[PDB]
């Protein structure tokens, strides 16, 4: 019945967007009951980027100094908090669109949706993982700092991404709600190694695992493999190494298909080892790996929210 | 400053999602202003959908036959009428939340997000492109059904698809938001030729400068071509023929970054005579066509709504 890369309904997200001034920085923030949180450095001119001391910056900073927009209403600033890398505003009103949420730190691996906005406004939405090396491939330009990421379970949205910065090498990177980064990096305009990446195997299988379901099987061979035997290929292709906890989250697509985790791994094998053909997997012609087993298992399910 | 595949925010069309039932069948229903639209089928058992007289077994409802729910809400049916394959509830309340709207018949090979639902609620959404065979590769289970396609433009909702079939090959057919099918397709249990599908060669194009745009220029060579000499190539790979029409709304982009459009299509020449070469552009192993000129500007240009 087709498989697409689907991002979450992102109503729930568009009503707490908001957009914050600060003499001249206008950045994106995330209105959530009482509390505004966005990109500490909204505080920064462009100089300032270069080698920030972001205490001594925010305390030249009073309430009255911050401007917040929900559309065109207008949040009274009556508090003000760093938090390791985000700003909590406090403001006088709660949000009355505030859904059900959590904050949560995801693994790498975990994937979510983005909602990019400009000036406060919604831009588009889009899916995307968290990389091993804790960057994200995103869509994002100047003005987009403040657009965050985050997973919808039912009627609770859980947050777990807000976006601060782009590495010279055009990726992506950020923080969980806390301000905490994800990975090695700052909020400086100074170059950063991101790391070596791999390719997130279980997301790959658990993209297989879709194919077979929706009739794409001619990579299925009947060969299968070990798990050791299987992490040596994943070791000379960059591949996450593979674990008993991976083939267990992968159990319900098994049992769905009747096709063994190490079989599956078997077919990966052969397609590492030798390409595609020139055929294509669910209309790709690349291994994909930002479905995770959950994604999978929601598409294919029609599960709503 | 990376590209995805990007969806409209769907905030807008989550509020007028609403669920039709008709003795048993349950779809998804558009509520705006005091009118609810859906798929005609929802009046159909199983054995109906082999070969239905519309118009008989809806001779057979009445108001009171059809309930609608809005989430929790009761929308209370005082009027009905069947307008080509859609069918048209009048309730006793508009919907609050309805936005500014137009409905909209598309052209094959423009774009569009698409919000799947089940039983009223919103799973996820999805960019897609009105293939050339006026088919969509949707992601659609049974019950998805009455979802609908749109684009935004500031304000303004535009509808332009509702979701009514999936044919056997696995692709999906539907109507415009007045009934009529994009294609020759029928709602009715019957097999039905497609047809010979085609690559949408002025988004193949735009793609293409999107590439050159976030640094991704591996594939530009330094030949040009003529519009019938590269329509010749066209043919053979199964592209539709470029037109004066389409070079012009290459524009935008060709003046950006200064490539003629004759020079990229040079490009695309080779890239379809030679292949990829194992490369990559924008991260994809083929030539990706869900792209228009248009959606290349409004992600390259962070247009908001
Ligand atoms: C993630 C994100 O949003 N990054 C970002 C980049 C650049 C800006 N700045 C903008 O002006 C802007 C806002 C929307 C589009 O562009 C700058 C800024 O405000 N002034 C920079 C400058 C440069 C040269 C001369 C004068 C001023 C900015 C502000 C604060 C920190 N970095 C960059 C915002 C956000
Ligand atoms: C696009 C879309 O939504 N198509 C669709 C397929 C199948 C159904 N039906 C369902 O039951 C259903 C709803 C959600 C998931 O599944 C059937 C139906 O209601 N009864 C079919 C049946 C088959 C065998 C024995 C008894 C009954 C359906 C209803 C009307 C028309 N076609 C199919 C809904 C929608």
């Amino acid at each position: 019945s087709g498989f697409r890369k689907m991002a979450f309904p992102s109503g729930k997200v568009e009503g707490c967007m908001v957009q914050v001034t600060c003499g001249t920085t206008t950045l994106n923030g995330l209105w959530l009951d009482d509390v505004v949180y966005c990109p500490r450095h909204v505080i920064c001119t462009s100089e300032d980027m270069l080698n920030p001391n972001y205490e001594d910056l925010l305390i030249r900073k009073s309430n009255h100094n911050f401007l917040v927009q929900a559309g065109n209403v207008q949040l009274r600033v009556i508090g003000h908090s760093m938090q390791n890398c985000v700003l909590k505003l406090k403001v006088d009103t709660a949000n009355p669109k505030t859904p059900k949420y959590k904050f949560v730190r995801i693994q790498p691996g975990q994937t979510f949706s983005v909602l990019a906005c400009y000036n406060g406004s919604p831009s588009g939405v889009y899916q995307c993982a968290m990389r091993p090396n804790f960057t994200i491939k995103g869509s994002f330009l100047n003005g987009s700092c403040g657009s965050v990421g985050f997973n919808i379970d039912y009627d609770c949205v859980s947050f777990c991404y807000m976006h601060h910065m782009e590495l010279p090498t055009g990726v992506h990177a950020g923080t969980d709600l806390e301000g905490n980064f994800y990975g090695p990096f700052v909020d400086r305009q100074t170059a950063q190694a991101a790391g070596t990446d791999t390719t997130i195997t279980v997301n790959v299988l658990a993209w297989l695992y879709a194919a077979v379901i929706n009739g794409d099987r001619w990579f299925l061979n009947r060969f299968t493999t070990t798990l050791n035997d299987f992490n040596l290929v994943a070791m000379k292709y960059n591949y996450e190494p593979l674990t008993q906890d991976h083939v267990d989250i992968l159990g319900p697509l098994s049992a769905q298909t009747g096709i063994a985790v190490l079989d599956m791994c078997a077919s990966l094998k052969e397609l590492l080892q030798n390409g595609m053909n020139g055929r294509t997997i669910l209309g790709s012609a690349l291994l994909e790996d930002e479905f995770t087993p959950f994604d999978v298992v929601r598409q294919c399910s029609g599960v709503t929210f």
